[PDB]
């Protein structure tokens, strides 16, 4: 027993890892089979308001340096794909795991392995935020490192890292190059929106308490989804759907507490607060766990 | 910027894993060279206050399958080392990283990868506790999973998991099979004794939030660190001592902040709580970061 956050083993992504160069601008770029992916800000240094058409149309091939561990990575041609730059290598990366391509929806998470200089540092989850930022953990030299979910050694990779907002969270694209948000990899203003609580993932997180021993928190009552519903906005939840209520079937069925009865006590727990207790260990609602991330963890 | 809890990179860890099999007992093993290395508990069933030097007597080689993916590893010898045992195999793990065993202190961190039937799930941090247990997540099978840091590309493994305490808490021994803390391989009334706080590390985490922006628990005050031990010693937070203070100057020099100031501000917590207020996300004082971790994270 016992709940963590807990991230995917990164050894299928670390494989992967290299260092683009470009003039003075190095960052770190992922390599599948003869494709070395890396955000197209690799070729602009502070004086590129720019049109990256005419930078790249001004590069040339040996312009890239792509460093794997020691080995030189000869680059035979280039191009770019929305906000991502695509180098073709003579060499088809030996340690290409199964992957695929996909965008993930906000509520959902994902396993970051961070990087610089093509050498990974260290690895955590990260939940998409509803306002298409994530909390992250990023330093100078961390722009090109991704973020993946794994399902039977088949790395799904769903983030590229690209920058930081004002606020120290962080904007990055899928691997298509396409920004997650209302965000630009230029010097703007630009800011995080309002965000909100993941009300379908607090619930399931209640179902991890509840499988680990923690109780406290339970009551006899239960409750209307449109109750329940007029709370949410009230404390900024999301709003739940039935879909959301069916995709906490099982661990409703797990722990014998049906889904609206659960949605009781996190009324309770909004509007009266923890009154000092902890819930798996935090004295806040938790809202980056999944409810496949919850039973990922709780098959006993 | 941002800080996260985060653990190290798994995949020389990951090649290192195998399942070995004795009887109807499965666990997980770490192959190093020529030799696995996995709890002593494989060789025994649940009828077996158990005799282990009779136990392994009565074994052959033929008895031990050890699996690596797909590959069978011929076992060749087979001995015990305290509540570990080493299984001599035919074949040296090509995957094998620099690494040591290292035994650690308790207020120190590693890295957990936990693995069923030699197959890594997932990676995250731990702290050793003061009362030698770590709050994991280990479910059934979990047994052999390992700890470990990682240091210019060596692998230093500290922690090879047992068992769960009555509390949900986690008991295991370094590589060398010796237990941390007053633990035994066998079904006792065994239970975990008292906790404290770990004080330095609390700091350190203070330090991570001033670094990160979060200055709003500052104040003018400095203490002397006699005063702060009393106030320590009535909230069950360990005493502070000078190694303490010296290891803290890294990061007290970074922000302009002396450690006793800081102290200052922690006794402040302490007596006040927060007041709704949150430290990098937390509602509750935060001790599993060493200073080391934070220096880590905020380079910048």
């Amino acid at each position: 027993s016992g709940f963590r956050k807990m991230a995917f083993p990164s050894g299928k992504v670390e494989g992967c890892m290299v260092q683009v160069t470009c003039g003075t601008t190095t960052l770190n770029g992922l390599w599948l089979d003869d494709v070395v992916y890396c955000p197209r800000h690799v070729i602009c240094t502070s004086e590129d308001n720019p049109n990256y058409e005419d930078l790249l149309i001004r590069k040339s091939n040996h312009n890239f340096l792509v460093q794997a561990g020691n080995v030189q990575l000869r680059v035979i041609g280039h191009s770019m794909q929305n906000c991502v730059l695509k180098l073709k290598v003579d060499t088809a990366n030996p340690k290409t795991p199964k992957y695929k391509f996909v965008r993930i929806q906000p509520g959902q998470t994902f396993s970051v392995l961070a990087c610089y200089n093509g050498s990974p540092s260290g690895v955590y989850q990260c939940a998409m935020r509803p306002n298409f930022t994530i909390k992250g953990s990023f330093l100078n030299g961390s722009c090109g490192s991704v973020g993946f979910n794994i399902d039977y050694d088949c790395v799904s990779f769903c983030y590229m890292h690209h920058m930081e907002l004002p606020t120290g969270v962080h904007a990055g694209t899928d691997l298509e190059g396409n920004f997650y948000g209302p965000f630009v990899d230029r010097q703007t203003a630009q800011a995080a929106g309002t965000d909100t609580t993941i009300t379908v993932n607090v619930l399931a997180w209640l179902y991890a308490a509840v499988i680990n021993g923690d109780r406290w928190f339970l009551n006899r009552f239960t409750t209307t989804l449109n109750d329940f519903n007029l709370v949410a906005m009230k404390y900024n939840y999301e709003p739940l759907t039935q879909d959301h209520v069916d995709i906490l079937g099982p661990l409703s069925a797990q722990t014998g507490i049906a889904v609206l009865d659960m949605c009781a006590s996190l009324k309770e727990l909004l509007q009266n607060g923890m009154n000092g207790r902890t819930i798996l260990g935090s004295a806040l609602l938790e809202d980056e766990f999944t409810p496949f991330d919850v039973v990922r963890q709780c098959s006993g």
